[PDB]
């Protein structure tokens, strides 16, 4: 039952607060701080929430094909996204932050917490921040969670052709 | 509900991380910052656990800010009868700020008496997560208190001589 806590917090202590000004500053951005020869900024706050519930220090080391550019001014950062070794899309992209205490109490003995327990956890902390985010007045075609379960086969899952998808679909 | 992820979040991705090297942090402040007079620091982190989970934005008079803890932790000085009676790394528990917003958020159902459950719940589960944490060896102690005038100093004073 963690997994209420962390969307509700979530939500309440930080998606609440930064969704309604997002917009404004993405517009900011593309009109004076972004380098002329090249994609605008998408609208949309884009939040990665890996079942797994595995949080990399750094986005790059996740995927080769999603690269940092700038940090997104007023800590948001704007990645660019490729594809078949090109420039593909450009966005604001992060993690949901709060899938390391599941991560966490994973590895801890003491918390009784197996990986499908974190598995069950973190599904019912997606769906409990969609319903969240369904009702709330911030989220105005906003803010996009993508989910994802990693297959096994490697091969198949890209984690820059994730992100593609829903930007595609702005 | 939400009591059971504010306390673990708490836990895993805070207290666990500053507990370990605390004692060690105070040691250093009451040897080479502290120039108080018997105004050694306690050990223990006091952590401020009001039942109503109204969270000010800078933690009464008779509570001084003192200093930044080296190495963001807070000292402060607390009064009594007027003069310092004990000096100690306070702050508050601030996750029951989310309680708080999610009884001013209509559309989260979530009532007065829910929050109250809720918090009473967040500091039961944390005191028993600490209990079995290897982290916490004699150095946290959580505050919880609800209003009747209210001393806080009051309430720090009482835990600081328990030490
Ligand atoms: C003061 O006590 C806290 C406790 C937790 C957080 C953040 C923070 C976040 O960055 O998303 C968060 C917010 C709401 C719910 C859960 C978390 C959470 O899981 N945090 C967290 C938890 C664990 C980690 C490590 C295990 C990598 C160290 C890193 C970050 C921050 C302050
Ligand atoms: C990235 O998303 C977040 C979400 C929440 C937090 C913190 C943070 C804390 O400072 O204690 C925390 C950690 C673990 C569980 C809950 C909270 C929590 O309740 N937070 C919080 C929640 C609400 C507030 C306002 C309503 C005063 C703005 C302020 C702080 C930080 C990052
Ligand atoms: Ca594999």
């Amino acid at each position: 039952s963690v997994a209420h806590g962390l969307a509700w917090s979530y939500y309440i202590g930080y998606l609440r607060l930064i969704l309604p000004e997002l917009q404004a500053r993405i517009r900011t951005y593309n009109q004076h701080y972004n380098n002329l020869l090249r994609g605008a900024v998408s609208q949309r706050l884009y939040i990665l929430l890996p079942l797994d519930c595995g949080v990399p220090d750094n986005l790059s080391m996740a995927d080769p094909n999603i690269r940092f550019l700038d940090k997104l001014p007023q800590s948001n950062s704007i990645y660019e996204l490729l594809e078949n070794g090109q420039r593909a899309g450009t966005c604001v992209l992060e993690y949901a932050t709060p899938l390391q205490t599941l991560f966490a109490m994973s590895q801890y003995s003491q918390a009784g917490f197996s990986r499908e327990d974190r598995l069950e956890q973190a599904k019912l902390f997606c769906q409990t921040l969609e319903d969240i985010l369904a009702d709330a007045p911030e989220s105005q075609n906003n803010c996009r969670l993508i989910a994802y379960q990693e297959p096994a086969d490697d091969s198949s899952f890209s984690l820059s052709q994730e992100v593609l998808r829903h930007l595609r679909q702005e």
